[PDB]
C-alpha cells in the first residue's frame, strides 16, 4: 500500500546526459549514437528564420560539449525543430535500445534534472491539457530531458526549453515539435487553460479506496453521476470530459466502487473539503495517471 | 522555479540491486563488493531468537540469487541484526564509493522499489519521528532499499521490511538496525503517533516564497521559544536549526520567526489561496530538498 509519484530509474539515461557550453549558454544534451541534441538556444535568443541564420554562421568549435570530463568534438550541425541536432566524433557505446515516442496528455514521465552536463535530481510529471507541466527547472538546466522506461527499452518524450509565467515548464519532442502553442521567445505568449484533468483525478479517487480512504463514497447515501452529466458539468467548471481507462476495470471491479460515483465525486469535492484528507489531500489531485496508479495498487 | 520531489539519480544503486528467493518467499537484496545484503525473513517468519537458530539450519544452496538475469552463487551466510549478509561467488565490480549511514529525523532519501530484483520506481520518503516512512511497497518489495547520492558517493540508509497500519513503513538501516519500535514479525504493533516536522515545513514555506507566494507571511512574529511550548502540545515538532536557513532567510528576507509564527496561523489548514498547490503546511520536504531547488532562483 501506499501511493507515490513513481519515477522511472534513470541509469539509461544517466550515460547519455552532456554539458554543451556556448558563448555564456550553459545547457544539457542528449548523446545518442554519433550525435548530441540540445534546445537551439544553444545559438542564442532569436526568433523565425533567424535561427537558421544563426545556425549557418555557428562553428562548431565554439560548442564545447563534456561527458563526465570527456570533451566530445562537434563536427557537423543541424537544426532539428526548435533542437540543434550535433554530430561528434565518438559514437556514445553506452546508447540504450530507445525510440523518441510523444506524450499524450494525462501521462506521467520522468524528468531527468540536470545542469552542467549532470542529473542532479529525477521527479514525476504529467502532461497537462495545453502541453505545458508542473517541473522543477532553473537557469542552466535546459536539455533535460522527460523519459520513460518499458521492457523494451528508453523511450525519450521531452527536452525542456522554458518557463512561462506562473511556474509554467514547456518543451519539445525529441523531434523539435513543441508540446503546446508557446515557442522559445522570451516575449508574453497566451495559451490555453490547463483544466484539472477528470480521468486522473478518477483513477487518485481509486487508489484512495485501494489505500482504505474511502470516506467520501462509503458515508452518505450512494451517489452516482452519468458521464453525460459529469461531462456537462465538468465543461463548466474548469474540468477535463471524462475519458475511459483500461484500468478503471480492474480498480471498480476490486474496490465494488462504480466509475459514474467517482464522478459524482468529483463534482461533490471540486472546491475542495476539511473533513478528513484524502491521500493527504484536501483538494483533487489530477497528477496521476491511470498507469501510475496500477503500478501501485495492482 | 517549481518545487517537486526529487530523487537522485539511481545508475549506482541499479548496479547493485539483486533478487534472492528462498522457497517460496521472493524479495530483494543489496550486493556490494562480494556479498549480498537482504531482510532476514527470506528465511521464514520467525521470532526473537529463532532467527539465528534458523539462519545455522539453512543450506547455503538454498539461497537463490540473480543480477539482471544472471546466477549468483551463495556461499556463505551470515546474521547481521535483521538482515542476512550472503557472501557470494563473484564480487561486483560495480561497486560504487559507498557508506552505510543512519537517516535521520526529518531527512528525506530515495527508494529504489525493486520486485524480481528490478527497479521498478523511485521516490522519496521522510523519516518520521517514530522511524516510519509514507512509502508505496507491494509483496515481493522488501530488500528496496533507501539511499541519498553524496559527494562521497551512494549512502544506503535503509533497507524496507514491512508495512505497518495505516499504510506506513517500516525497516533497518543496512547494519540491520530497525528505524523504529517495532519488528519484523506479523503481530498487531503499537507505535507512537508520528508529529509534523516543523522544521520541514519551514523549509517548504521558505520554498514557497522563493516561488512567489508569500500571501502567509503578509505583523506578529513568534520566538523560537514560544513556537517551541506551542508546538508541544499541538501535535508539532519542536524547531530545529538547520544552516540551509541562513540562506533562505537572507535570499527571501524572511525571517525564521515569522515563518514560525505563519506555522501557528496555518496549523488546522486554510482556504484563502493555495500554497505550493496545498491547503495544508507539509512537512515532507527537508531542508536540503528545497536548496536544492531553489539555489539558482535569482527573483
Ligand atoms: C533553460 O535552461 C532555461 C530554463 C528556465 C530558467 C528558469 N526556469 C526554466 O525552465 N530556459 C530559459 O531561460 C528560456 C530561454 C529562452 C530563449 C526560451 N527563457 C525563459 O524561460 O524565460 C522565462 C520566460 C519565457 C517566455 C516568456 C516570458 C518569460
Ligand atoms: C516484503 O516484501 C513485505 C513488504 C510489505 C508487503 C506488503 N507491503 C509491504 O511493505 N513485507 C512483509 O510482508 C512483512 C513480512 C514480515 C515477516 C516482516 N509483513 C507485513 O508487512 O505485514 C503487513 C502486510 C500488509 C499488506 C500485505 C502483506 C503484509
Amino acid at each position: 500500500a501506499g501511493i507515490k509519484k513513481m519515477v522511472a530509474p534513470s541509469s539509461a539515461v544517466e550515460q547519455c546526459v552532456v554539458s554543451v557550453v556556448h558563448g555564456n549558454t550553459q545547457l544539457n544534451g542528449l548523446w545518442l549514437n554519433d550525435y548530441v541534441l540540445c534546445p537551439r538556444h544553444i545559438l542564442g535568443k532569436y526568433t523565425g528564420e533567424q535561427w537558421r541564420d544563426a545556425l549557418i554562421n555557428a562553428n562548431n568549435f565554439d560548442f564545447h560539449i563534456l561527458y563526465k570530463g570527456m570533451e566530445l568534438q562537434v563536427v557537423g550541425r543541424e537544426l532539428v525543430g526548435a533542437l540543434l541536432k550535433l554530430k561528434v566524433s565518438m559514437v556514445n557505446a553506452n546508447t540504450p535500445k530507445y525510440k523518441f515516442a510523444k506524450a499524450r496528455i494525462g501521462d506521467n514521465f520522468s524528468i531527468a534534472c540536470a545542469y552542467n552536463g549532470h542529473v542532479s535530481g529525477l521527479y514525476t510529471v504529467t502532461l497537462r491539457e495545453n502541453g505545458t507541466l508542473k517541473g522543477s527547472f532553473m537557469s542552466g538546466s535546459c536539455g533535460s530531458v522527460g523519459y520513460n522506461v518499458t521492457n523494451e527499452g528508453v523511450e525519450f518524450v521531452y527536452m525542456h526549453h522554458l518557463e512561462l509565467p506562473g511556474c509554467v515548464h514547456g518543451g519539445s519532442d525529441l523531434h523539435g515539435i513543441f508540446y503546446g502553442g508557446y515557442v522559445d521567445e522570451e516575449v508574453l505568449q497566451r495559451i490555453p487553460p490547463a483544466p484539472a484533468n477528470s480521468r486522473n483525478i478518477v483513477a487518485w479517487l481509486y487508489a484512495a479506496v485501494y489505500n482504505n480512504c474511502d470516506w467520501f463514497v462509503k458515508y452518505g447515501p450512494k451517489q452516482v453521476m452519468s458521464v453525460e452529466d459529469f461531462n456537462e458539468w465538468a465543461s463548466g467548471y474548469g474540468f477535463t470530459k471524462f475519458e475511459y481507462h483500461l484500468a478503471f476495470d480492474v480498480f471498480s471491479a476490486a474496490t465494488g466502487v462504480s466509475v459514474e460515483q467517482m464522478l459524482a465525486a468529483i463534482k461533490e469535492l471540486a472546491d475542495g473539503w476539511n473533513y478528513a484528507p484524502v491521500l493527504g489531500s484536501f483538494h483533487l489531485d489530477d497528477e496521476y495517471s491511470p498507469e501510475m496508479i496500477m503500478q501501485q495498487t495492482s
